[PDB]
């Protein structure tokens, strides 16, 4: 199956997922000089006060923090979005060293990691139906740089020892994702895809301009996770990022002047 290594990584995915060479693939490089302010963007609304986290899972690619998405609780609205998008899960992409790990890049600069908060459009009823639609998903992307610790990340870091290997999960109730955001909601937006197989072209990307700072110790604990299952030879879970893909017939819009 697909992964990130030399023999099953991003350069191989097109053989089983031909959309990998499609017209609106993600991630992309964000050229900040070419991105244009868009006055038709409405105010962005991140409404996470009633979020209900449930569980954290090592899926063999990354770890997902899962939310109760049976009701609107935690929703993203506004900005480029028509309608209401409900939070289903968040996860990260990160590197083997601080100089790489992000999927999006900013004027070709790679960050140490990138957080993705995944939401689905409630007009389609369920995530599975949403991923059959051009406007089914909205992903809020946040860059991580290494500096001061992020206090709102520490609960995540401290549970990772209990989900070291593929297929392990743990209770993860009462986690507040608001503690993962930066101060500013300035953003760039463009139409794209899932960055993992099946690479479906369903996503409105909203990438925040301001990175969050995390400590070296925090990201080092991400790098102690394993891609492999229990009892199998250790393969550290690092470099679980797809590189930038061709922009093709797209424009990146900015929320700020
Ligand atoms: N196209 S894929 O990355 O999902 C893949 C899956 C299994 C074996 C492979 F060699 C391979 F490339
Ligand atoms: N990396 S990603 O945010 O594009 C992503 C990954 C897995 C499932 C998703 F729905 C998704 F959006
Ligand atoms: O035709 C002019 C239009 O070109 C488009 O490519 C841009 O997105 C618009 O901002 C601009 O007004
Ligand atoms: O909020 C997420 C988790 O944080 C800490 O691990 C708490 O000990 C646990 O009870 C909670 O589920
Ligand atoms: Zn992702």
């Amino acid at each position: 199956h697909w992964g990130y290594g030399k023999h099953n990584g991003p350069e191989h995915w097109h053989k089983d997922f031909p959309i990998a060479k499609g017209e609106r693939q993600s991630p992309v490089d964000i050229d900040t000089h070419t991105a244009k302010y868009d006055p038709s963007l409405k105010p962005l609304s991140v409404s996470y006060d009633q979020a209900t986290s449930l569980r954290i899972l090592n899926n063999g690619h990354a770890f997902n923090v899962e939310f109760d998405d049976s009701q609107d609780k935690a929703v993203l609205k506004g900005g480029p979005l028509d309608g209401t998008y409900r939070l289903i899960q968040f996860h990260f992409h990160w590197g083997s060293l601080d100089g790489q790990g992000s999927e999006h890049t900013v004027d070709k600069k790679k960050y140490a990691a990138e957080l993705h908060l995944v939401h689905w459009n409630t007009k389609y009823g369920d995530f599975g139906k949403a991923v059959q639609q051009p406007d089914g998903l909205a992903v809020l992307g946040i860059f991580l740089k290494v500096g001061s610790a992020k206090p709102g990340l520490q609960k995540v870091v401290d549970v990772l020892d209990s989900i070291k290997t593929k297929g392990k999960s743990a209770d993860f109730t009462n986690f507040d994702p608001r503690g993962l955001l930066p101060e500013s909601l300035d953003y760039w937006t463009y139409p794209g895809s899932l960055t993992t197989p099946p690479l479906l072209e369903c996503v409105t990307w909203i990438v925040l301009k301001e990175p969050i700072s995390v400590s070296s110790e925090q990201v080092l604990k991400f790098r102690k996770l394993n891609f492999n299952g229990e009892g199998e030879p250790e393969e550290l879970m690092v470099d679980n990022w797809r590189p930038a893909q061709p922009l093709k017939n797209r424009q990146i819009k900015a929320s700020f002047k």
